């Protein structure tokens, strides 16, 4: 997908870093101190809309056949990566775990 | 995730039968000729923004932090009912390399919907 | 090949100004924003079937053998005014690998037309 | 591109061999004795139409904007290969030459 700069208008990935200290989560997250979560922003006009399932919806959208005639496309993550994390749990044990769905790696039009 | 039913107004999964005839792709796809793909639709109000049915991922949890507290752009950003899990499907078709392939094509069937 | 002019009815090359705005592709193409692509049109009667203006390739010469003598399928096969030579063009655009590329894109400008 | 079998209906490459003996050209073509010239046959409907120049024409065709609204697409060679050939010339000298545009290697919709 596209990486947002300040020029591209269409759906892209915006770099976004989050400190656990700044948001007050470091009391239970020991490590890492922060990471690039990222997010998706941007337009999804007709001339673009894994896209495989979305593409077939888009092909149906190309005729006024009416579930998809109205269905607006959205810029959303199309790929997420996990990340290793150390944290306190309910019994306050320190746990090490590969946490799924932590980083947005790519964005796309639904 | 949620499946649509009577009176469900929020993001849910419903049937979508794809016939390749209908979009002309039967000129190169041999099998299957049609399949249940499914689709996601419905409202994503803020009390379910980022969720995947009854689950909330870590990433959605940090976005909610900012959204909840009014920080931009996340305050303006629309939440859309979209697939969160897809399954592949075995397919037999003609490709551009001048031959007929059988292969598992990724992300062809919607398994779960949720709010971006 | 032939260029169109007054009273030319057969296959010839004419102007076609492409503006990327018009087809939405300016959302990822930075430069050029528009260009003279050209196009081929007009009649391909049998006395010029297979030719490229004033030239006739070897391949077209064997097809004409069969066409001329009525052999099928070549007897039924339509002859179309189509490009026979194209030129590339330098382009600056955003690709899917999350970056901005400069590169010579092939077969963007029609140089010569002729009959299939 | 696609290779015609008897099943695909859309624009494909049809294998076609031509003997110079059968067609009476062996008096001036010494070698080779024959070759696969091939040809293109098949439909080109909307859902398909280097395609780069053709694609942009197709993108214009997707609105009734009117040069291309009517312009029917045709199955034609998109790639030709040369082949080495021995032949008698006007002075009846034997010439060896890489003859361009002898084999149709791929077909496509204009
Ligand atoms: C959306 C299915 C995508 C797939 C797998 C493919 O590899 N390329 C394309 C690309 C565009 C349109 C259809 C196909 C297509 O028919 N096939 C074969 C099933
Ligand atoms: C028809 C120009 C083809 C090219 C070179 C490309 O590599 N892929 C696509 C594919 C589909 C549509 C446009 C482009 C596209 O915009 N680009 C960048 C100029």
């Amino acid at each position: 997908g596209l990486e947002c700069d300040g020029k591209v208008n269409i759906c892209c990935k915006k770099q976004f870093f989050v400190s656990f200290k700044d948001i007050g989560w470091n009391d239970w997250i020991i490590a890492p101190s922060g990471y690039h979560a990222n997010y998706c922003e941007g337009e999804c006009p007709s001339h673009i809309a894994l896209s495989f399932h979305s593409t077939v919806i888009n092909h149906y959208r190309m005729r006024g056949h009416s579930p998809f005639a109205n269905l607006k496309s959205c810029c959303v993550p199309t790929k997420l990566r996990p990340m290793s994390m150390l944290y306190y749990d309910d019994g306050q044990n320190i746990i090490k775990k590969d946490i799924q769905n932590m980083i947005v790696e790519e964005c796309g039009c639904s």
